[PDB]
């Protein structure tokens, strides 16, 4: 957030979502690349969720002489998902699963100076999807995915200080010389911060697809290409259209030994002007049968100037963290666990009459269990 998100999985979480498109050690990544569903043999489920604990702090003065600081306006988040995916044949298979791809949350006072422009912003979403693949050869896959989004905003907006703003235009005027001039000024001056500026609800469902490619050079190698296409979301609560933007992604997968692989990947993401990459780079080490560990990093460049930066959407160029592990009970059925660091970098934002500082980080911790039907 983002307000784009990737935590579909805990395993991924472990890794820093490091060529995801790419492994398929268990069956979350289906959902990122539908062609993934030709490595698995056995109808296979997978269900979790990720907890985000963001601290993000806002700074400044207001030319008003307001304090624009603003403590801790991220609150924290549950991420579920759950996965399923199943051959049909030796060249079909289907899988299906319910993730989040977006989301944030910011929440200011409605007694805050800059209440205009940092309010109440949220925005939920589910991802509903069902996918289809085709196994061409041993080498060739192909998958393609349709995608129901139900999206979920509310925003406010408040007064804040601007009529205390337009106070001191109108008084610097000429027009502060004049008693027609002082009262105007009192009145705007005399508007609470917390007055209710603005106030959106709405709930609405769109549509996309999504695709992938899949090339094994052999069982312990491969590489993907991924598309998301984008998904648009009218809100008829009240214009008022939502752009889930379009995503590129490569990814490879490299089980250099028996017991290391290495995952990377470099993601894509324009909208509207302004686009975004995403380059990650983990290593799994499977110790034995039982253990499995996972490291990663990542780095998220989006170079937006400053003046078309939000305080109310905050998004920065970030790093990822990350470590894992998965215990496996048996053949069928394991646990993954996650851990991630994310770290934002201290921003200006210049929006509307204001000039703010931004500074953003965020420890995440998810949970998995897989389970593999027909033992074993
Ligand atoms: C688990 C997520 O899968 C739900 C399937 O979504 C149902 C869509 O219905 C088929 C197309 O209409
Ligand atoms: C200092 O921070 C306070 C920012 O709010 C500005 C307005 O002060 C209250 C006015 O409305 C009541
Ligand atoms: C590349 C072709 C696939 C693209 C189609 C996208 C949607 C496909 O979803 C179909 C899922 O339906 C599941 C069927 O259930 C299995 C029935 O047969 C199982 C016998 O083993
Ligand atoms: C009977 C005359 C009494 C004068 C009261 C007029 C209204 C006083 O409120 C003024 C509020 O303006 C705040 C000043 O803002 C800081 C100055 O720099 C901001 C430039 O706009
Ligand atoms: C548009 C192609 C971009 C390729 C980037 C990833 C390729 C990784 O595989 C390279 C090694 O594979 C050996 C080549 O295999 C023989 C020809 O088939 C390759 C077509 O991908
Ligand atoms: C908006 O349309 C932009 C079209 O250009 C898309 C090309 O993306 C190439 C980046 O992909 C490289 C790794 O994903």
């Amino acid at each position: 957030a983002g307000f784009q998100l990737n935590e579909f999985s805990s395993s991924g979480l472990g890794r820093a979502y490091s060529g995801e498109g790419a492994i398929a050690d268990d069956a979350g990544n289906v959902s990122r690349n539908p062609a993934l569903i030709t490595m698995f043999d056995r109808p296979t489920f997978s269900a979790g969720a990720v907890y985000i604990d963001p601290d993000v702090n806002i700074s400044g003065t207001s030319p008003s002489g307001r304090s624009l600081k603003a403590d801790n306006i991220a609150p924290t988040a549950w991420v579920p998902n759950m996965h399923f995916v199943a051959p049909i044949n030796d060249q079909f298979g289907w899988g299906a699963s319910i993730t989040s791809n977006y989301g944030l949350a910011t929440e200011f006072n409605d007694t805050y100076a800059g209440g205009s422009v940092g309010g109440t912003t949220d925005l939920e979403t589910m991802n509903l999807n069902l996918s289809g693949a085709y196994r061409l050869n041993n080498a060739w896959s192909f998958g393609l995915g349709f995608n129901a989004v139900y999206a979920r905003a509310k925003i406010e907006r408040f007064a804040g200080d601007l009529g205390q703003l337009v106070a001191g235009q109108i008084m610097q005027s000429p027009a502060g010389q004049t008693q027609q001039g002082q009262a105007l000024a009192a009145t705007a001056n005399g508007i609470d911060s917390n007055t209710k500026t603005a106030h959106l609800n709405g709930n609405q469902w769109g549509f996309g697809w999504n695709a992938g490619i899949l090339y094994e050079l052999d069982k312990n190698n491969r590489y993907a290409l991924t598309y998301r296409s984008e998904v648009k979301i009218d809100f008829k609560g009240n214009y008022l259209t939502l752009n889930l933007p379009e995503m590129w992604e490569v990814s490879g997968y490299n089980r250099v030994d028996p017991q290391w692989a290495i995952h990377y990947s470099l993601a894509y993401t324009s909208w509207s002007f302004k686009d975004a990459y995403r380059i990650a780079l983990g290593t799994t080490y499977y110790y034995d049968d039982n253990w499995t560990f996972r490291t990663g990093i990542a780095f998220r460049d989006s170079p937006v100037p400053a003046q078309n930066r939000s305080i109310s959407i905050p998004d920065q160029d970030r790093f990822w963290l990350s470590a894992g592990t998965t215990y496996a009970f048996n053949k069928d059925a394991s646990v993954d666990v996650g851990v991630s660091y994310m770290h934002g970098q201290s921003v200006k934002i210049n929006e509307g009459p204001y000039q703010f500082e931004s500074e953003g980080k965020a420890w995440l911790f998810g949970t998995n269990f897989n389970y593999a039907f027909h033992h074993h």
